[PDB]
């Protein structure tokens, strides 16, 4: 399938080169899969979703994303325009206020919800958690994601945006889940982008247009935008049956495009997410 005049990270993970604007994809486009966002919630309404989107847990008085960062997270993984997996079922956690923060008490049991509701749910080609969202490191938030990932969900989180290392923030600093850094449309390293040796891979981060509440769009940055990037991949990948969701960060990684990015310290990983399709 292709969708001309994509948005650019859409087309930049379809293609081997910078500078296009068609993506390109398998049309099972993520049929028989499930993301989870866990954020400040989604705008299920909003016709870009086709009613593949609902809320399924909140913490707060409302399960309203009364914010836009889980909407806009939200679309690049599977709403028809700015989506990866256009055909995927998406699932709101509704973690962060409406101000966009949250204890961390609250984040854990948000990642525990959805280690048990994925068990009440229909995902017969797997299910994927997106974790736009960090602070500073705490042992007991990386083990909240680590115990999500373990319990079969490929999780992907934010690296940060403190251009620093990774290392000293949570989620983040969690191996075994799959971290994020952010590029740009010209294959340079945000300048936003944390970095170290915990990233794993680098997706579209800077300048992403997708859906926002009010049943609108705007354009946003952050390592918070890379993150549904790859969350919506894997769950593409996983409905081609090309890899689980214990070792979907492995494949993308291995399939990814090598050396292209620029200002990547040394020490990091110089991988950017790429769908390997041949239309």
């Amino acid at each position: 399938a292709a969708q001309t005049n994509a948005p650019w990270g859409l087309a930049r993970i379809s293609s081997t080169s910078p500078g296009t604007s068609t993506y390109y994809y398998d049309e099972s486009a993520g049929q028989g899969s499930c993301v989870y966002v866990i954020d400040t919630g989604i705008e299920a309404s909003h016709p870009e979703f086709e009613g593949r989107a609902q809320m399924v847990k909140t913490y707060y008085y409302s399960s309203r994303d009364g914010n836009g960062h889980g909407t806009h997270c939200a679309g690049t993984v599977g709403s028809r325009t700015y989506g990866v997996a256009k055909k995927t079922q998406l699932f709101g956690v509704k973690v962060l206020d409406d101000n966009g923060s949250g204890q961390y008490s609250t984040i854990i049991a948000g990642m525990d919800f959805v280690a048990s509701d994925k068990n009440n749910r229909n995902c017969p080609k797997g299910v994927v958690a997106s974790l736009s969202l960090g602070g500073g490191y705490s042992s007991s938030v990386n083990s909240a994601a680590a115990r999500l990932q373990s319990s079969g969900v490929m999780v992907a989180v934010a690296a940060g945006n403190n251009n620093a290392d990774a290392r000293n923030y949570s989620p983040a600093s969690e191996p075994s889940v799959c971290t994020v850094g952010a590029s740009d449309r010209y294959d340079r390293r945000s300048s936003f982008s944390n970095y170290g040796s915990v990233l794993d891979i680098f997706g579209p981060g800077t300048s992403i247009l997708s859906t926002w509440i009010g049943g609108s769009t705007r354009s946003i940055s952050g390592t918070s935008m890379a993150t549904p990037h790859v969350a919506g991949l894997a769950a593409y990948l996983m409905t081609l049956g090309k890899t689980t969701a214990a070792s979907a960060c492995r494949y993308i990684a291995d399939t990814a495009n090598k050396g292209d990015l620029s200002n990547i310290p040394f020490g990091t990983v110089n991988l950017l997410a790429y769908n390997n399709y041949q239309a």
